[PDB]
Order: C-alpha cells, then structure tokens, then sequence
C-alpha cells in the first residue's frame, strides 16, 4: 500500500528507543525504560557525553537556576523559553554519540516541561547526522491538543472519567463508536462560531491535520534561530528557500480561494482595522487561546510600540530598494546579484543568517515575532514563563488563522517588489535548441473527502496501572481533502539524445472576475508539482508520469501503532523518512467542483547539467543549480514563453462524492 | 496684434508639414499626403534612418509585440504606456534627418494611438536641434477634450449629428452661433457641481486653458523621465529649476486667492480625509474621469500600500535634513552647498538626473506619480493598457483639481525646509556701491475678462468627404482674465557706469489677516515678472519698462488657421516660436477689485557680470550665474533689504466691467 524500506534490526533497537519518548508525553511512568536511565543520569559529572564544553556548561547555568515548569506552553516565540529550548537542542545536538543523546533526552523527557522537550527533541532528531534516516510521528500524534478541536477533547475526556461508554446507542449518537476495543470520535471541522465569516468555506484546508503538520516540520528542518552552517553550499541560498516556501503555500492557499469562491488573499494595515476575525478552539492549562473579533483595530495602546516597531521594518526594506546599492550587517550588497535574494529572505526572516551568527541572539528582534504578537491579539505576557496563547504562537496552529496567510502574503509581495530589480530571462536561457514539446495530456483530476484516523491518546490521562502497559486507543476521525492517482503524458520530439529536466507546475486558469490570468500578472500563482530527470532519445518519444511519483509530495504519515507493526517486520515508511517535510499527496489538489474547475498545467523541458552530490535539509533543494521555482522565480516578459519546450495545458479538476465534510459525519 | 518673425521658404514648406499631423487627429484620411507616406514607409528595412541602432530595435522589439491600441486613454504616468512612449520618441529623436523623422511621425500618426503620438511627436519636435525653431499648435487646439467642459462638447457632438442648426434662434438661445460659415459655441466655467466648496472662487482661473496649456509645456520642455545632458551646463541646476517653477506658480495662485478672499493653501495628511473635493466633467468615452468627493478618506484598503510608498520617501528626506550630511544614490550630498539644491529637486521629481542616467526605468517608483494616483480617487486600473482616468493624469488638466496645488504645497514645503540650511545674504552681496533707487511709478494696473475663441475641430468626427477638405470650424468662446497694458518707471542715481540687472517681483502686501507680511515670511510669495539688463549712466536717469516687454509672459497662441496664413505672407507668431513655454501675459496680474486690491512691487537693482553663452531649455533660464528667483531664492533677513539698490512699492490692482464671468455668456 505505502512505500517500505527494508531496515535493519540495530536499526529497530534505536527507532524503538526514539519512538518511546513519545508515549503519554504528559504524564511520567515510573517503570518505563526513560525514568529509570534519567533517574541514574548524573548531569552534572558527564562533561565527557559531549562534544562541546561550551554548551554544557551553557546548560548547567541555566538548570541550576531552573527552567519553564512543567504543564506550561512553550512557544519558541517567547525570549526565555526559546533560550532554554536553545541550550537543551545544544546538548542534544552536541551529544557524542546516539547513547549520550538517548540517555540526555530521558533527561529532558522527565525533568522538563513538555513542550519544550518535544521541541528540541523533534529538532535534535532532525538534525543529529546520526539520526539523519529515523523516524518521527506525526505531530498531530504527538501534540494533538493543538490539532483537536475542544468539542472533540471534551468528549474524549468525558469517555475516560467514565471509563467507557454508558450505553453504545446513546455514544454512537455522540459521533463515539468502539472499533477493535479502541474509541472513534467523529469530528466535524469547525463552523461559523470560530469562523465568523467567508473564511469558513475553507476550515477543510485551513484546519487539515496534514497541512498544519506541514509547516511544523517545515520550522523543524530549518528554524529560524539557527544558522544554515550544517548544510555547507546551501546557506549561500537559504533566503531563497524562505521565499520560494511562502510563495507556493500562497499560491496552494489561494487556488483553495478560488475554488470555493472567494478572491484575493486581503491585504492590511497596522494602523487600520484588520477584517478577519478567528476564534480558536484550543486552550492552554490556565488559557482559553486568544480570540480575534472582526473589525479588531490592530492600533490600539497595548500594540503602540510593536507596530512602530513593525512599520519602520517595512520602510528601512523600501529604503534599501529605493537606494539600489544596499548595505546592512557587514557588507554592501547588489540588488542585480544573487547574494541579494539570500539577503531578502534572509531580512524578512531575521535568521541568524542575517547576522552571521551560530545562534539567534537575545536582544535582536524579529518582524515575524512581532507580527504574529500584534496579529495573535493576546494580553501581554502575566511574566516571562506564562503568555496567553494564540494560533499564531505555534508552529503546529498557525495554518488555521487567516491572519497568517495575510502576513505572509504582505512580506511575499514586499519580497517580489525586489523582485522588480531582477534582470528576467531572455529568449536564449529559456529555449532548448532542438527540442519541442508536441502535446499533454492528464487523465481525470478527481477530489473527493474520506476518512482519516489518528491516535489522539498523547492528550487523554491515564492511571499508575494503566501506564505500565503504554496505553492508546482514542483515535479522532475526519473526513479529509484527497484525489485519484492520475498520469501525465508529455510527447516529445528532439534532434540529438540528452538528459532532461521536467518540471510541472499547477496554476490558476482565470481570475475571480472569469477573465485568463496573464503569465505577467499570474507567475506568482503557480505551484510546483513535479521535478525529474529524463533520459530523451533522438526523434519522436513519449513520457508518462503518475501523480503518485510526484517528487514535492508525500503519503500519509502513519500512526505509531502501525510503525511498531511495520519495525516488526524490518520495515519502514519510505515517505516519513526519506521526505516528511513535504506537503501531503492528498492536497496536492484543491477541492474541484462537480462541474471541473479550470485550472492549468505548465510543463517545461530544460537541459540537465551534472550538479554533484549534496545533503541539503528539504526535498525542494533539487540536485540543480537552477533558482527554485525557475523559470517562475522572478517577473516574467510573456512574449519569451511560447518556447518550443513549453507547454500550458487547460486541465479541470472535478469533485466526487459529497461536496461538504459534515455529510460523513452525520450519525443515521 | 502679434510680434512677427520674418520666415524664409524652406521653412515653411517644413511647418506646413510638421503642423498636417495636429489635423483631424482622431481619425485618417485616406487621400491625405501622411497616410500614403505611411503605407510606403517600410519600417522594417530602414536601420539607417537612424543614429541610434539599440533605440532603433528597442522599438521593433516592442512593435512586434503591439503598442498601445487606437481610441484608448493615453497617460505617461502608467508604467508600460510610459516605456513605449519613450520607445517611440527614441525613435523620432535619433532620426538622422528631417526626411527620415517626417516619415517616421507619417508612420506613427497611422499605426499608433493618437494620445501616445501627439505626446511623443510635440516633444521630439520641441527637443530635435533641427527641429528648435519650428511652432506648435496650443495643447488646447490638439486636445480639446482636455479643455473643454463636458456641456459644451455634447453641445458640439450634437450640431455635427445635425449637421448644423436646425433653427438659428433656438440654437442662439444655448450659445450657439454661426459666424463665417463657422459654428461658435458660448462656454461657462463650471459650477458648485463641479467644485462642491469655496474653489469655484477661483474656477475662472485654474480651468483657464492658457494656464493649463502651460503646464503641459513645462513638462514637453524637459520630461521628467529624461537625462537633461542635452543642455549641457543646465543639468547641475536642473533640481533648482523644478522648485523654482512650483514655487512661482503657487506664489500666483495664492495671489488669486487672496482676492477672492480665500486664504492659504490647505495642508494635508495621507493618514485623514482631504476635505475639498473634485468633480471633473471630461470622459473618456469609456469612463467617465474619476470624482473626489469632500471629506475623501486616503487611506482605505486600495491605498494601504501608495500610502507607505509615500510616507517612508517623505521621511527619508526628514532623515536627510536631520544628518545634514549623508551619501545618497552614489553622491556624497552636504546640505550646505548648491549641488544640495539641485539634488534636492530631483529627490522630489524622481527624475532620470537623480539617478545619473538617460531615461528613467521600468521600477524606479515616483513620488509624484503615487501621490498623484492616491489624490487622483480613481479605482485600480483593469489592466497595463486601461485605467480609469483623473484630472491628475495629465498634464493638460493637473491645474483644475485643487488636490494639485496642494500636493505640490507640500513637495514646495519641503524644499524651503531644506533651504533653512542654505546661508543668507549678506549687506555685501546685496549692495550696489554706488547705485540708489530715488523712485518707482507705475501706470494703472486695471484686469478684466473678455472674450477668446479656440477651434476645437480636434474632438468632432467627419465623414469621408469631409475629410477630404481637412475640416475645421467649431470654435469655442470663453471669457478670459486679462490686463491693459502699463509702464513702470525707475529712478535711479548712481556714481559711474555699468551695465545693470533689473528685477521686478510682484507680492501680497497683507495676509487674509489684513496685516502686513514680513519678508522673513513672504519671500517665497512673489513672483518674478521680469528681467532685463540695462546700461546704467552717471548720476540721474529713468529706465521705462513696459508689462508687454516683460520677460516671462507671452502673447495668446494664434490658432492654426491664422498660423496658416502668416506662413502664407512668410511670418510666424514669435512668442509661440521663441517663448512657447512662458506664462501668459493675460494672467499677470491677479483678478483685482473696482476698489484696487492692495499688492507690492519689488524692484532690484544689481551689477551685470557677463556670463553663460547657452542653449537654453526654458525662458526661465537667463544668462546670469545667480540663482533662480534671486535675491528671493532663500531664506531673508528682513534687514539686508534695504539698501538703496532695492525699491518695495504699494500698488493696487484694479479690475473693469463685470466681476463674475458668466455675465460675459448670458443670451439676449
Ligand atoms: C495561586 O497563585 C499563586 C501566585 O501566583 C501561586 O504561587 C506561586 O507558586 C509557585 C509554585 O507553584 C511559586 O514558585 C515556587 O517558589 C519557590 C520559592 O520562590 C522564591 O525563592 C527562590 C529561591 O529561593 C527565588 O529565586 C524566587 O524568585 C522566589 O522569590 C521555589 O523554590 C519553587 O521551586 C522551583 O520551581 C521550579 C520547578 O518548576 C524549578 O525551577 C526550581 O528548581 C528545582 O527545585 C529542586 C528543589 O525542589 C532542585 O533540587 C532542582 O535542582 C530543581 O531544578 C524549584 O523547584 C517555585 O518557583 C511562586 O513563587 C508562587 N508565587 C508567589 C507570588 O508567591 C499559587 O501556587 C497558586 N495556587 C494555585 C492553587 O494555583
Ligand atoms: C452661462 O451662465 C449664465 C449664468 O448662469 C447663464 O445665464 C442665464 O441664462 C438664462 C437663459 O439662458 C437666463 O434666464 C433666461 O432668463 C431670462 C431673464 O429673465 C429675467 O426676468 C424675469 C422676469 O421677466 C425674472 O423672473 C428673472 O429672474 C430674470 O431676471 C428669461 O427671459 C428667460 O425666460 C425663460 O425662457 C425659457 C426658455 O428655455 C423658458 O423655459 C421659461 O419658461 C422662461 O420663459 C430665461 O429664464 C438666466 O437669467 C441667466 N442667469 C443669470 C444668473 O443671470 C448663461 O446662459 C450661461 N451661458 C452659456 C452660453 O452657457
């Protein structure tokens, strides 16, 4: 069904230590394997567990002080907390081997606030070269707090207190039925009274399990606050990346827009009453998360300084391309070279890249921390280790706010005003001399909802007798955005025998008005399906391509249940290792209508040129040294796209079955 | 009336022609001379009709792809219209010769938009050096549609429809009159209808079409978007020309103010309503031109971003002020010298000079162009060839909309914001060592309107036949302010014998107040009227100077056919050939009261130092090493103006016959 990977047994030793850090995240198991080992890990006398004596005794300052208490948020967003999420990935990271990071994680795992372990935790795996190939659980397994709805965790919780079900008929009513001794609750996405308004007609994308994972992994491939140094010939372009990520959710977010309706992603001010409300269904130990009313005013007294702060961030940008020749932090810099896009996203960002700094430091200040604060619309902080949460205070929620996708489509735009600057591609570096593309065609793009369950046991409490034997078994249910495997055929016709690359890219057909996009106004709105090498013969030759090779896309992730069967076995999900930071399969398309949405495929063939061998931290860095995005990274002239090697094709995604989720959520 | 310039033959075999394309502009005539040039012009076989080979394929580049299509509004102030514009002008400019440049306009005048060749054509006519001394017809006589108020030109549309007056009396009863077999039609200035508020005062002025043509021949005379290299020695003082140009005509406008009891300009914020509002009568036979009504919000949505454009270009001149010295677009600017004023001008233009280059680029963003757009009230344009159209996208109708006076208020302000930093003159600098002004007498000063015909032809539509006859014969009359001529004497003692500068300005004597001005608060308040050397003698003398020998006025542009027949007799109007670009002299003088409206009279002495031997781009420019408007281009100390060189007299403004305009249009 899914694709496996043979896998070793000293392998299965060590996945299976990883795996085991994450079962009952918020509880601790007095005979578990993890206590007893943090129990007999003496910090203090264990200098020699680690590469770097900096780092520990960086660590040991603080934990003589004390960190964030247990059962409290953390969000990475907050100075305090993100210091001590920094020191414990240092020991993490700079562990001597897989034993004294285990050993320090069990640490960690029992003497520190949660959320905080399993931030630096996730990241750690990530990034320890020795961990590179293993495994994690979804996130949505692994916090599902912030991937429940409250409804559905009140009924969870309910089913617990009671310890089952009163009677089957009267649960079954509930939406709660019991499948192999394991409760199924049904959960509907959210209505009107969390979001107040249009924005409602996407809760199926906006609040998809999969798509907030998504950014989650996104973050933890690469988080801001470190440096891209791990990653060698890729930090000359990590600016890029940064851009090339937002332009393609945006553009993905946008075609959902379309599909149901809606136009172009709003534009704000900070001085200006912001339109979109959202009421967010989560709370915190202490906190209802914070809510946004419609026709919030973000300039009020307690957002005075953050916005004058935002504001003057903004201009010093327009500033810089007002004067061509730029110049901040150490360098001038050129708007017509390519150390310029490095430093844009850079900018926008506030990496330590922008900074040439190992780590983000304590007093430098962030635009996207700052908006996300002014645009969150929480009370400030009661002190430094307690904040009231809000969407945008996460990585995991930040997909379910339309505020985000207005912030992040505001620095695109101010990113792309730079774009402006940028020398577009001519005739000559966009044809491939003695190759034509003669014809595409796609078998039918079909959408439909189906089912999706996951394992929400991490937020449910257990007993002392219940956690000897690690226990599961509340799986949520959803009806969730999916498409049929389709194939794509490309003729070709060449003169001479080469290696090529073939990319896809899906865009809109027609604006709101119902008038065709122009490739000057439209380049930003298309999104990456595919990249891959051909083998071309001389003459007359044919390419077919299903969706389910698509290189930017992954399976479903499975539940840990599922991998500890499939470790059974030697085997493993080729997808959650070898590619988790790549958006789902099942939303590669936006939801079609019954009719066929217009939509349109472009397919363009390029010579490849030998680019060696690398170990780059995304699936988007492609062993090319073309731009991401190319030849849609920049402002377009349209007369230089009617190439013999390009080919834009009218495709219509249709829809089957049910066109609302809650129709599969309905009891009788 | 008119001064005369004898004409030679060869002279007006080239005028004749250059003036055939001004005729029946919106339509073609198959059996005219151009068209059948047209159709034998193979533009694509002829490189060398052109110095400029980039400039010659630049444009076939662009021709291949289209331009621009017929009947369509033309604005410089949309980027793509703007790049073709220059393409063209390109064109015409670097025609080796007359021959080449003839066929080239024959071309244009065929296969292009009218509006774009009417704008390219007058400026390559007034820029070629083979071109220099040749006449143009008034912008009102090529445009009408941008001087007539919409009543009118339906009035118009309507006897063409007839074909002439179904009933003399009827038709007399609207203003509508047959005169040589020529159809006149009575014009009003607008009403309350049209400015809802207090500047319908002043409607007699600011829709005057002398002094809307001359605007739209100050931007003809040096386009923002082009390098001034061309007049060589000009181009370091090109920044002082631009303010200067504003500073006086706002001088004159507040003066019409004044006597119409109306006060200072007001000021404005982009972040508040603008109160006084604009309702254009002119369409563009696809949309009407754009309303602003009273109380009009600038910063809703659509504007957020032109808003922060405007605001951080504005705040980085603050900036400038505030370091006093500074690098900026390579330069190293310091404050206190005059490459600072010059620089300073093109800041605020964002001319081709501030960047050192030839033509201004694609994405180098105006100030004046957003601030235009954001006053202008029009919704976004729909796409790169189709906007919806304000009195601020041209310059033929910029001086109607209150909103410009007050954007180039501000602009003007911040100059003398800057001009704080420039070091007064000094008793020395000022003194003339052995010259006294005993006295100055001057001659009634009487305004008042009267009458003043156009052909309007250009916005009638023929038929063939008609056209076969190149038809003319609508005119337009339209009382217009006016003064009688007068005579200013100066006495002057003096100890030896050189030759003289004199100067004339003229200045409010009292504030909306009724008290008297200071000169510390007044100095950017008059306006130059004239400027003249003199040869000065030993002891006492009196120098005459008449109002229509002043230096910076012109006579009224003589329509077509009477410029026709002057070429016949071998004559040309010399104002409309060697001061095209001067206001006119009917405006000099404000519109005064029966009473006499109390100004001043500033006459300056100072010794001639012969200098400059030029080429001149404006009147404006005289051959003196002084700057623009001194000793009035800076900061006074009110107590350096009395030396015995310098002469403030009272003088009242009279004004005869009727007060108000519309008594001039009224039937039987
Ligand atoms: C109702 O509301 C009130 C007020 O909001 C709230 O009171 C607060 O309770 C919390 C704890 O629940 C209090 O915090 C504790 O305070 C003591 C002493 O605090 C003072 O002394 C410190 C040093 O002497 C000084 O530095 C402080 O600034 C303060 O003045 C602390 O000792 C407590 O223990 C720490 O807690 C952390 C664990 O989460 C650790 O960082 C820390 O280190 C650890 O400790 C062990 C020893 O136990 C050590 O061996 C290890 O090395 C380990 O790292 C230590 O355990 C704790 O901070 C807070 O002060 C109260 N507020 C006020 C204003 O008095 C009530 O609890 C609320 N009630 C209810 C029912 O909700
Ligand atoms: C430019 O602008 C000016 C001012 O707005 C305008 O002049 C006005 O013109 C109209 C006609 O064109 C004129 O009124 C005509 O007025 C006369 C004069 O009437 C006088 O005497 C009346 C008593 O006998 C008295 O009641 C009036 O108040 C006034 O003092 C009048 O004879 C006409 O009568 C009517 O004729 C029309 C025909 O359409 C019939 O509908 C109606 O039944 C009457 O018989 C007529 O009203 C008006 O007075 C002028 N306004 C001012 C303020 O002086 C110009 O016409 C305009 N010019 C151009 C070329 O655009």
């Amino acid at each position: 069904e899914f694709k496996t990977t043979p896998v070793d047994a000293a392998f299965v030793e060590k996945q299976k230590k990883i795996l085991s850090l994450f079962y009952n995240v918020n509880e601790i198991s007095y005979e578990a394997e993890y206590y007893k080992v943090a129990q007999d890990f003496n910090i203090e006398a264990s200098k020699d567990c680690y590469t770097n004596m900096k780092a520990y005794e960086n660590f040991m300052m603080m934990y003589k002080v004390g960190f964030l208490p247990k059962n409290l948020e953390f969000s990475i967003f907050y100075e305090k907390m993100r210091e001590e999420a920094i020191a414990l990935f240092k020991l993490f990271y700079y562990a001597k081997d897989f034993e004294c990071f285990y050993k320090t994680a069990c640490y960690a795992r029992v003497y520190m606030n949660q959320g905080m372990f399993l931030y630096a935790y996730y990241i750690a795996i990530i990034q320890r070269s020795d961990t590179a190939s293993f495994v994690l659980p979804a996130p949505y397994e692994a916090y599902p707090q912030y991937f429940v709805n409250m409804e559905v965790k009140n009924k969870m919780d309910y089913v617990k207190m009671m310890d089952g079900c009163l009677d089957e008929k009267i649960c079954y009513n509930y939406g709660i039925i019991k499948e192999n001794e394991q409760f199924v609750m049904y959960a509907n996405y959210s209505n009107s009274l969390t979001y107040p308004n249009n924005e409602d007609r996407i809760a199926y994308l906006t609040e998809d399990v999969g798509l907030n994972a998504y950014y989650y992994y996104f973050h933890s491939h690469l988080p801001f606050w470190w440096n891209s140094g791990k990653y060698g010939a890729f930090k000359e372009r990590r600016g890029e990346i940064y851009f090339f990520f937002y332009q393609q959710l945006l553009a993905r977010y946008y075609m959902e827009r379309l599909t149901n309706g809606l136009g172009k992603i709003p534009e704000f001010s900070w001085y200006s009453p912001l339109r979109t409300g959202y009421l967010p269904p989560f709370n915190s130990f202490y906190y209802p998360f914070a809510q946004r009313s419609n026709d919030y005013e973000l300039h009020t007294e307690k957002n005075y300084e953050e916005i004058r702060f935002l504001d003057i961030y903004e201009k010093t940008f327009f500033q810089y391309l007002q004067q061509g020749h730029f110049k901040a932090f150490d360098k001038k810099i050129d708007l017509h070279s390519s150390k310029a896009v490095n430093f844009v996203g850079n900018y926008w960002q506030t990496n330590a890249d922008l900074f040439e700094e190992d780590f983000l430091q304590f007093y430098q200040r962030s635009y996207e921390v700052n908006a996300r604060r002014v645009l969150g619309a929480a009370p400030k902080p009661f002190n430094q280790y307690t904040f009231i949460p809000s969407a945008l205070d996460f990585y995991q929620t930040s997909a379910r706010d339309p505020a985000f996708y207005q912030l992040y489509k505001r620095i695109v735009q101010y990113i792309i005003e730079f774009k402006q600057y940028q020398v577009p591609y001519t005739q000559e570096a966009l044809h491939f001399v003695g190759l034509k593309i003669s014809d595409v065609k796609v078998d039918k793009m079909v959408t439909f909802f189906d089912h999706f369950d996951f394992d929400a046991f991490n937020t449910v409490y257990f007993s002392k007798e219940e956690l000897k034997s690690s226990p599961h078994g509340y799986k949520v249910r959803q009806p969730r955005l999916n498409h049929k495997p389709f194939t794509v055929t490309i003729d070709i016709k060449s003169d001479v025998a080469t290696n090529a690359v073939v990319k896809m890219f899906l865009g809109p057909k027609y604006d709101e008005n119902g008038f065709p996009f122009s490739l000057e106004d439209n380049w930003m709105n298309f999104y990456e399906l595919d990249w891959f090498v051909q083998k071309v013969n001389p003459g007359q030759s044919q390419i077919t391509r299903s969706s389910t090779d698509f290189a930017f896309f992954k399976e479903d992730s499975l539940p840990m249940a599922e991998i500890y069967k499939l470790l059974d076995q030697g085997k493993i999900p080729t997808d959650m290792f070898n590619s988790s930071d790549t958006m789902p399969s099942r939303l590669m398309l936006p939801k079609g209508t019954y009719d066929g949405f217009p939509f349109q495929l472009f397919v363009f063939v390029y010579p490849y040129e030998p680019t060696p061998k690398e170990s780059e931290p995304f699936k988007a860095v492609v062993p090319d040294n073309k731009p991401f995005g190319y030849p849609f990274d920049r402002p377009v002239l349209p007369q230089y796209f009617k190439q013999p090697n390009m080919f834009f094709k009218k495709v219509l995604v249709y829809h089957e079955g049910e066109l609302f989720p809650y129709l599969f959520n309905i009891p009788h």
